[PDB]
């Protein structure tokens, strides 16, 4: 059932820009997801203002990060408008947007007179290629309204999807699951991220939790706002 894909070229050529933008604030690639992860929450809240049952598979509107340490993964989840399929290959595979293609001239000048760049990443929502600045693979599973669950996952060099054995988990969203780095494992501690999801999601219009313990361990969603 899994489909390979190559990248667009252009992704390509835009991965690159984005890496080379942030490589000396890595950090940046949590606020991008948190970023997209609201923007998707705008989307469904939206759609449920003219569709009744818009959220029946999943009634709340939130942004859950949790930490695996053993498992070397950090997990951002949120209860957006998720992606079909066709929206998985699409939105992470190619050019989308008419105006991926406009971030990608602007980026281009931008990156080539000297002007800041970080805020154009942001501007166009195209900052999720931000997360292979610390992972080798970036997987991202999701479930909208009008499809069933499916994976995306690629190490950057191609990407493949199938539909998720798990069936139904998610109920509704998306999660983005990185393996990361060995040089980047900071990421993987409770303390940093919570520290970094609090810088980040202070501006953002939905509740943001991380899994976290006290230690006996009491373990639960701890609100960073
Ligand atoms: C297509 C929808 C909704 C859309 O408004 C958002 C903004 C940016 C989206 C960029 C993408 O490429 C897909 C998603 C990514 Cl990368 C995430 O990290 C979280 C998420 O929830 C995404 C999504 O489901 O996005």
């Amino acid at each position: 059932k899994s489909e390979k894909f190559a990248f667009q070229a252009e992704v390509n050529r835009m991965m690159k820009l984005i890496i080379n933008s942030l490589y000396k604030n890595k950090e940046i690639f949590l606020r991008e997801l948190i970023s997209n992860a609201s923007d998707a929450l705008d989307k469904i809240r939206l759609i449920s203002l003219t569709d009744e049952n818009a959220l029946a598979g999943n009634e709340e509107l939130t942004v859950k990060i949790k930490c695996d340490k053993e498992k070397n993964l950090l997990h951002v989840t949120d209860t957006g408008v998720g992606m079909t399929r066709e929206e998985l290959v699409k939105n992470l595979g190619t050019i989308a947007k008419s105006g991926t293609s406009e971030f990608l001239n602007k980026m281009t000048e931008a990156q080539e007179d000297g002007q800041s760049t970080s805020e154009l990443i942001g501007q166009f929502g195209v900052g999720f290629y931000s997360a292979f600045l610390v992972a080798d693979k970036v997987i991202v599973t999701s479930k909208h309204n009008n499809d069933t669950q499916h994976i995306w996952e690629s190490d950057s060099n191609e990407f493949s999807v199938i539909a998720d054995p798990r069936g139904n988990t998610l109920g509704r969203g998306t999660t983005i699951t990185l393996v990361l780095k060995e040089e980047a494992s900071d990421y993987l501690e409770l303390d940093t991220i919570k520290n970094l999801v609090k810088k980040y999601s202070q501006f953002i219009n939905f509740p943001i939790y991380v899994w976290s313990s006290k230690t006996k361990t009491v373990w639960d969603w701890e609100l960073m706002n």
